């Protein structure tokens, strides 16, 4: 019904569905899908790198990027509570040998420079090698400074570190910034971008960066398990959402704008808005009884002292309307 | 248009392709997907095991039912000429830490026990831990003898040892046994079934085993990279491949031995002559211009002086008989 | 030849190495070394434990003790600053698969048990799995509270999680505790202890646990290497300083608190002020400089902005008082 | 009293011990170590190498020298009774990330080339990349043949492969082609050397190649746990091992050649005599009797249907010869 959990629970749309069954499709290990392919190109030249590469899910395209960034001893830089490092069940280090190095984001959501550069190894056998360091635009549907990301990218020059980006929801950030993704993505060798969000596909993900880069990716792919054959279904939808579901992004938006307000006037302790995510603090009590109450009238959330609401292209203000009546009368 | 390089470049029927469309999804990551659920269900209810899970490709199919199956430190006794250990680039060792065991296959492509008793490890330090014996049904065409079958149940469960069976073509060997699959599938612990091969989907597999064993299998799909969103999509095809693409399997089997026939008349040296797998002796270089003069005439096939020509639904016998014809011509 | 770089620096005694002459040998892979076992009899009985192993050095104590603590995709939370997480070149990760979860340590040393709950993870496929905590007694001299080692026990062991002690200098400790061995070692599954940093020894570590984990312990052993022959010689050091070299660390103790009076007389900023180290801030570059001032005096240290003097029993007080002239001097 | 069980229980001697109680020693993390030093450069010059390093065992020795020259994903072709391969509990492939390829050895103890070269991987994204060749001369007691050890040489040139040798009895063969070390080192780029069997000291192996190569060495060492403190004590009895107990190797081989005559004469059925190795079939029945036969007089061997009888410099023939009076009468 109203699913605020996440925006992974996007459907694909009538228009999509045809577009997935009219594509043309071949082999994609022999690289003779057209539809892949043709993905791939327009990514590339949409953020300004020279490949890219689809995957079955986001974990594996980060699982990949990191594998074709660090080998065997090396490690990365990255957030204690980033995707790529929390919520990949520690992939990076215990299938890639990857060393990780956490540090607590700041509040905006960037990874303090001057933090990041005491975490720095010096070269002695002592320590692993410091190789990359790996940020999440929106994170946690934050959207990371634009005077930061260039300097994350001159950072990383100045020390010889590859900065990747996980983009799971990095439109998301585009539709915010207001500006072009080619913009953004120049201050980083590689990114990850996920179309089974916001964008709303069934499945897939895409790994974009140099062109050697991408080559070794593949490899990797192969090896972990995302090397498919007629994929171009899938890929397919992915086109057809990066060319239709952009810019619709700012009415999620403006729905989560509006859902913290009207959550205000219900009586909701409104945390935080960024993007299509809002954040309530309903507390120890009232918690649990809020998800089987939610639950009842077919509106799903995840259940918690503070409580995270997802909006996407399945849930309109109406429903959103709808929701805050049901969480005024909670009270 | 006439690819006989794999059964991997099948395309979507029309039939496939409207139940696909026409299939109800959801997140898979929270089980959510009705019929990545029932074609799970199936496939567990046709083999006769507790569960089923779905995987992106075969090889993360094996990977993650290697990775199950054996622990750090573990070992797993294998063909040197098996997927899971040649054809998947080392994942097994490389990334899960499994010491890998190969061992030359029989003629008729089974593992003589003897030569794995004698790889057993002793209960010493020096050595890794046996944990798993694996075979591959349907081993480049050829179908295990069901008599062997029984004999490496009985040793492993003789010996403690896990039994696992790279399925990729089970059903082929099914349709050659006249048998059901579960009269096979009693004698392994876990086996994997490719649904884009002969089956003709464009992506996925399944792993087959115990409730706990499946519960594991879930863990590493996950940090591999293949707990995909709406599966469902993908499902739908499998389900309608499962029951309508099995017993035609008998036609890519009698075109197989048919051509082999072709050939034969022809000029050609016909190798082997297995389920729905031709090999024919080209010798050197005479084979690498066959692919120019078979690529001329938009017939696809993986030269070398050993050619693996591989029938599946994607080609008819008229089709054979435009090769049989050409491939005459040049000699 | 005045070393206070660290504790490391160590040479043999005439007492120790008459000790080490006078042994008697066996291969210790058969476990026909007397003295190695005896070894390690003596520090297992003086733990309260059933089972000890030798092994090369700290760090193959530490990489062979998380090893057969955690399994494949299991965790460890662990100090930011900790030897096993950040000097061990993130071992644990790259060689054994195992995903490290570090926070930052309190100034007393200490890993708070309010931030190691919050990164207990939670039995869910994301994440990884939380096993173990490790801490390190005597961390950088300082040595913890003992309430607080007790509540890390009952903590643990309310969350089923397991306790490792990295005891580099767990002497230092005992010593500055005025208690005995077993009365801290009673809080911990299990405790390395290193034998060639204050107890004087040239070479060796032990690894104090459970029979059922120690036997773990040695097929890692093996496998990272450690499993020597005629270790007895080395061995029979370890003997030697154990019961001979434990109470005089109170010496190194009195003299490191004597120098950093020496040190403040003369115009250096101490900063701190634990067991037998100590550290003084002395700024960038006037620090690169001392390292060459001292040099010269043939006075080796670690040059850096913060300097660490380390002291032992191969430093008297008269030496000190020459390092403190000497540094006076260029100020 | 009387060990024919290998060649790793013998003890030092008098002087050798005396050697090691009077070597200058230094902190070899920090490379000041006079001993260990001395050691290497020796060892490096004799074999015509550039750079060495010492190592607590032949096992570690040769996981480094795997984790050296093969990155995670690459793989090594060996022997299937190959050390480290068989015996070092599958390190390589559990620790290191790199995929191994074995193969059945010649019976005179080489890889056949023509069958190397049938398992070096094309660069396809399916294979682990092929990138060492791992040979073990002196192959249980088996010299290499020298017209064999340069054409593994040119072999692996020409398919840019690199060529590493398990030297743990390397000086055995030395002293059996009769000619210098260097000669039969140059057709390799790395080797190692145990000093703790025939050579006889009581711990000790040496890990050496090329300078670039040891550096990389060294980290593996550190991580390993490999990095010891004043292990000069042992280097010492390398040193007075590698100039006194070299020559005398050949004392051991006639002793091996006498014992086979003995035991022929005796009754026993001697298989094969190589360097200071002998082979016995004794029979299923009379094995385990055997054993025990055998040590109720203080001589120990391995009881098995096949017997490994090897000697060394704390064997003398008038042992051998009561072995062989126990041997006769146990008919
Ligand atoms: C996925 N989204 C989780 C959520 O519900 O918020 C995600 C990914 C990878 O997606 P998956 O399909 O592999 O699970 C990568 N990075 C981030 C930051 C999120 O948020
Ligand atoms: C050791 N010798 C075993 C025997 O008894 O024959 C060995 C080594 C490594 O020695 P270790 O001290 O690490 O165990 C390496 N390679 C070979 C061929 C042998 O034989
Ligand atoms: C094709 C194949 C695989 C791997 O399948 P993908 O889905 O392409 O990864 C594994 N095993 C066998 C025996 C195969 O034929
Ligand atoms: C020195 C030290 C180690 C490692 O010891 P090695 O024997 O040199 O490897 C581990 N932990 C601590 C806390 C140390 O001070
Ligand atoms: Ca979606
Ligand atoms: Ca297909
Ligand atoms: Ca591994
Ligand atoms: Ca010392
Ligand atoms: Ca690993
Ligand atoms: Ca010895």
């Amino acid at each position: 019904m109203i699913d605020l959990r996440s925006d992974t629970v996007t459907r694909p749309s009538r228009a999509m569905l045809e577009a997935m069954m009219a594509a043309p499709v071949g082999d994609d290990v022999y690289g003779d899908d057209p539809t892949v392919n043709a993905l791939q190109d327009y990514a590339a030249e949409l953020s300004g790198k020279e490949a890219a590469i689809f995957l079955p899910t986001g974990t594996q395209a980060n699982l990949v990027a990191l594998l074709s960034h660090c080998e065997r001893g090396e490690e990365y830089i990255v957030g204690q509570a980033a995707h790529n490092y929390l919520f990949e069940a520690g992939g990076a280090a215990v299938l890639g040998s990857i060393q990780p190095q956490p540090i607590d984001a700041a509040a905006d959501g960037t990874l303090p420079l001057d933090k990041v550069a005491m975490k720095i190894k010096p070269d002695d056998i002592h320590f692993a090698r410091t190789k990359l360091l790996s940020l999440e635009n929106t994170h946690n549907g934050k959207v990371l400074p634009r005077e930061y990301l260039k300097e994350a990218w001159e950072f990383t020059r100045k020390r010889n570190l590859a900065l990747h980006v996980d983009g799971a929801r990095i439109f998301n950030a585009v539709v915010a910034y207001g500006c072009e993704l080619k913009e953004i993505t120049q201050y980083c060798d590689s990114f990850t971008i996920c179309l089974s969000k916001g964008l709303g596909t069934p499945v897939g993900s895409l790994l974009v960066g140099n062109r050697d880069y991408i080559k070794r990716a593949i490899r990797w792919r192969k090896m972990t398990g995302g090397g498919m054959r007629q994929s171009g279904i899938l890929a397919a939808a992915g086109m057809y959402a990066l060319k239709n579901n952009v810019a619709r992004l700012q009415e999620d938006h403006d729905n989560t704008a509006w859902m913290a307000e009207q959550l205000r006037e219900a009586g909701a302790d409104v945390m935080r808005q960024d993007t299509n995510m809002l954040f309530v603090r309903v507390g120890e009590e009232n918690a649990a009884a809020l998800g089987e109450y939610m639950k009842a009238r077919n509106v799903l959330i995840n259940a918690s002292p503070i409580v995270r609401l997802v909006t996407h292209l399945d849930v309109s203000r109406a429903q959103l309307a709808e929701v805050a009546a049901h969480w005024r009368a909670f009270l």
